[PDB]
């Protein structure tokens, strides 16, 4: 009751769902967080019956604590990979989010805090960014929604 | 082995990912009819299956013919009700290329339905679902489009 159902399911050793990702770009830099030597973007499962736009705004609210608007949908990604005997299969909607307040210096997820870093679009190629397709797709983006396949 | 569908039901809501085959030939869309309404060829993608492979498989299952996925036209977020059950789909709509002639009939779950080729400018003149196609398909301009929830 009153925890809304997430658009994510686990069956035996398979997980599958739909995610929204915030690609926050300001001053030619992408907002990322560093954890365990790798860089990640803000994102999470959408809820059942929730638009991916509302999902990305909600996730920015949760992780960064600021108001935002979804902005342009840049990528729809089919992402497939395995970790520890479990397959993960997500459809991901990557939005060029507009923050309506200043980004904080830190963010958190599941009560674990991680630092905020801003990395220049043309330098993403020189960091361990995950997904990874973003290292080139983001600086090469031409204003048109793209379909992406990412596989391990 | 039987593969899991990318579809789940929790309480009174079914949520999943669909591949839809928008087969267009001679300026007409191949649709199927059931109880007054018209539907597209397609169905749930499988867990760990690409949407391209899903659409080709759906065409094989429902039409019995070989096909290629072709251009992705739409990525659709779709909410609707059927018989009191809520549905929330993400749908990938492909402009499929058939590699054989289309049959006169489709089958799904061993129930047959007639298929018909309808002019794109006449989609607004059938009870087609989902309903965005009636305007979006004849207006399509060659670029992938996101169809959002209201």
């Amino acid at each position: 009751a009153m925890t809304q159902q997430d658009f994510r399911t686990k069956v035996d050793n398979t997980v599958f769902g739909v995610r929204a990702t915030a690609l926050i770009v300001q001053n030619h830099k992408l907002l990322v967080t560093k954890d365990k030597g790798k860089y990640y973007t803000i994102g999470g499962a959408i809820q059942v019956n929730e638009s991916t736009e509302d999902a990305v705004v909600r996730e920015v609210k949760e992780e960064l604590g600021v108001k935002a608007q979804a902005g342009q949908l840049a990528f729809v990604v089919e992402n497939r990979f395995e970790v520890d005997g479990v397959s993960y299969h997500n459809i991901e909607f990557h939005y060029l989010v507009d923050l309506l307040e200043d980004a904080p210096l830190t963010m958190q997820e599941d009560e674990k805090r991680q630092p905020c870093e801003w990395i220049d679009l043309d330098k993403l190629q020189n960091i361990q960014l995950v997904p990874v397709f973003l290292k080139t797709a983001l600086p090469d983006w031409e204003g048109q929604l793209r379909h992406i396949h990412l596989e391990e």
